[PDB]
């Protein structure tokens, strides 16, 4: 009776299919996959990657980049939703074949130094190789890049370093205000009583009155399915995105459903 | 057409299957499975782990050391041939577990800070849960736990990193060598102008003469069966067992070999 | 014109001044110096050490430990108020000596990883050896040695790492709420729209609250003087000792008088 | 008696001194001190910097690379010699205002990591700010920078990470082969039985053969007395510069007389 052999992190097609960039701003283009967002600014001074996606999107997203005509030694920084392996997957790669600068906060960092090892709910089982943080960043923290300003906010929940990025860019000239949150989610963790995350609800409520307040013209999130984006559709892909109340309502809604069934 | 998914690393049936502690010495005894080595080492002061097998043999080296007396907190130290997957796999876990500390020289060290990734021959195909040494040794130095002298040989080739550990036990009073020597193989590896590691050549033969030199009465090797070992068969296991010099010619005519077939 | 030579860290001379073990409860001793708080608590599996002090008392610290009968590797935990030098001293030296492991929250972590450099408020001018932490630990975790069980209570200001220990101990056997809070203090922050600490104001505001509600019958902190102990008359030491809600409320009408004037 | 106050690691007036860019080549400029070496190669693609000097460095280098108009975002790589205080002193902070790369091996990344703390020889009596390698480089490896390229020459002694860099720059359109050898003393180590170095007396040896083969028509080294340059005079700077033998010779003459009064 030998043990059991190692499993690999395997996700639907539809996250590993992609496609080409996707124009969200004046500045902002859509270079991942359908169903996994990541998100290239564009600016005088160099570029900047929000998220990555999957581990195997590494060159893709370098393919992507020179279509947009941006050379690898043009990434400056590249900043994350949260250090899973389907959203940093690549970081370490990207970083070798880049020179791009991470930035994080210290719980991003410290999940992304162990490539999402020891998961407070996921266990050893979604690895991915691991990278190291350049800049360590704090809650309101601005990060400035060609003249484009990053503000970061922290929603700590479906992992403690969850952070939303806001931003405003220019849709022909007249300003558009982009916020990219983290997801709001929670697929079977333990909710209530959780050893590894005590005061885990406590975040998530904080959390969904952060995504409320966010300013917001224009949402993302790291699913697109998540906010009602839909990549594959090309020009009518933000046709039916949520507002960030819709999308923090929604998230609640079934938080407290999930919460309620847990103590059942 | 999308992405690949990835693929996990899956190995021989007989590599995870779980065995009874097996009695090499007085005090050092075999307790990982049929075909992977893990050797732990009880003294006065504590327990020392050689090696530990997979990622997912943390539970059953824990159940062994029970077995033998030893406790979690009993584990002080954790010594390595080299960290790939399968005999650095479950380190990570078993220092959460247990409090002990990693000796490893720089070259064991980077590489298992980043588990295993980036690694020179196998990319990313085999990574695993990472781990942070915590005592840097050289090469000749002396570990001491519980009376027991530990000495570290560099034995570069199939990792930078790769060690060879002697120790002298005893044989019910009478003095017996123990020298447990690291991997010589290359599997699939470029050896000749390898942009990864120039001086490759140069490192395996200085590594076989180096195996030869070894203080020895009794062999052992992270594959049982590089040294003709057979642990399944329980008393007899050591009655083939190579010499250090038989393992250490055997590896340099298939190293030779191979380097001549690189040429064709 | 030379550029400035280095600056070493120099502090009072009582912040140096060996003591011998003061008892402060029945499993818990104070073996630090005159001025600067170093606990150590006794159990029947291990001991747990809460900071350490300056980088140089890393000796003096041992020598305590051995008249308590502790030998090093008995030191299973180190526990941290914050990682300043003038705490996380001889953190470095004491894992590499003990044995021990060290349990800290991400934001303690990523600064004990760096040694205190790149401070928020001290940039270089307060470097000490590096050290990792094994265990990260989560706002109201419960890490338990030996029976006895020390819950986090996070308490971001002074650093965003800041750390409230608290545990039950007994007094002849009858229990006896010990808090370890750390420091309340922000010597020199700039606190109103800092850059590098958008919120500070913010955290420490929730802080104050948080060290208020502390289950508390005994109050101590990483600087004697905060809490109003004195730890060089021994018997009395404990005699003058504020509570919770006057060790809190003292220090926020302090910041507050500084949030004021740095507005004049 | 309290126990003693910290020690400021002071160096000579003259190592802090600092200086206009002097040219070596058509690409090389020495923009360090007087008598410490920090060697900028500008490319077409960026900038090279191979080490930095003291810790209090870090704007000066960054003042010196403007006057050779190379912006902050400009720099790359950097490269060092040894990761001892005076050599690697400002590389955190290089790192954090440039978004340049670092490159060194196993040996010189793990005690850049931990910031020169726990020296074989020198104990934490040298720390400066740590950093971390982006890059582990292997021995004869070439580092491609803007069409020019760069090979490590390991070369064990003064560190166990010291590494030699070799690259042909131009003089007009004629080649130069340039070598930047890092240091061969042992200033007040011990050398024979050295339980922290047990074959430290091999690798110097060894490091000795390897400095004398390298490619080299002009050599430079971190302490430019030890190579005999002298930064203060300008055009005859490289007047009286040592060739690589004779820099070699010097050094083991002074090894083995050194090594003599040590049994003595
Ligand atoms: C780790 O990545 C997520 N989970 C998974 O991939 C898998 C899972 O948990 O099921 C999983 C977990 C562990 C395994 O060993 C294998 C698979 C996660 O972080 O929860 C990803 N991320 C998000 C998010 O970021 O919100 C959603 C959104 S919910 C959603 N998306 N599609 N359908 N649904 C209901 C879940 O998937
Ligand atoms: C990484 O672990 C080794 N390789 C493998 O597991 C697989 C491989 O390389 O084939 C592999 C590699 C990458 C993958 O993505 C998937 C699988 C390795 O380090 O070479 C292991 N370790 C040793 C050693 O330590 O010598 C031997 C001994 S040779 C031997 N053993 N059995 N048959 N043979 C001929 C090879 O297997
Ligand atoms: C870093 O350590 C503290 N500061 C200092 O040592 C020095 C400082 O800042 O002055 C300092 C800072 C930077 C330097 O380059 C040199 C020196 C600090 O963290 O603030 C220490 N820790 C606490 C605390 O933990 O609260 C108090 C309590 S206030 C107090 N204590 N005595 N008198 N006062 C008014 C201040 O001292
Ligand atoms: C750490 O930096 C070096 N040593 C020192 O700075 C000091 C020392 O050791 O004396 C020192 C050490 C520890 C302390 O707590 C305080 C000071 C070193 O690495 O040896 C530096 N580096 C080199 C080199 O790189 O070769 C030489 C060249 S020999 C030379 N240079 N000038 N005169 N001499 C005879 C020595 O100085
Ligand atoms: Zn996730
Ligand atoms: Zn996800
Ligand atoms: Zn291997
Ligand atoms: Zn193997
Ligand atoms: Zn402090
Ligand atoms: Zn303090
Ligand atoms: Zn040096
Ligand atoms: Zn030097």
């Amino acid at each position: 009776a030998p043990l059991p052999q190692l499993r690999a992190y395997t996700v639907d097609a539809s996250w590993l299919q992609p496609m080409a960039p996707l124009q969200v701003a004046d500045h902002t283009w859509q270079i991942g996959t359908e169903d996994l967002t990541a998100l290239l600014v564009q600016t005088a001074e160099g570029a900047v990657l929000l998220d990555g996606g999957m581990p195997q999107m590494a060159g893709h997203l370098l393919d992507n980049m020179k279509l947009r005509g941006v050379a690898p030694q043009d990434l400056r920084l590249i900043l994350l939703s949260h250090a899973h392996a389907d959203h940093a997957g690549p970081v370490a790669e990207l970083k070798r074949r880049t020179g791009a600068h991470v930035a994080a906060n210290a719980e991003t960092a410290v999940l992304l130094a162990r490539g999402g090892s020891n998961d407070l709910h996921f266990g050893d089982g979604i690895t991915y190789p691991p990278a190291s943080a350049d800049r360590i960043i704090m809650d309101g923290e601005v990060v400035t890049v060609g003249g484009i300003a990053f503000t970061a906010h922290f929603m700590p929940g479906h992992t403690p370093g969850s952070t939303a990025w806001t931003w405003t860019d220019t849709r022909d000239g007249k300003p558009v205000r982009i916020a990219y949150a983290d997801s709001l989610s929670a697929p079977g963790y333990q909710l209530k009583g959780n050893p590894r995350y005590p005061r885990l609800i406590e975040d998530y409520k904080r959390s969904f009155a952060t995504v409320r307040a966010l300013p917001c013209d224009l949402l993302l999130t790291p699913h697109p399915g998540a906010s009602n984006w839909n990549y594959a559709v090309g020009s009518k892909a933000s046709a039916e995105a949520l507002t960030c109340n819709a999308y923090a309502d929604a998230a609640e809604k079934k938080f407290d459903a999930q919460l309620a069934r847990e103590t059942a």
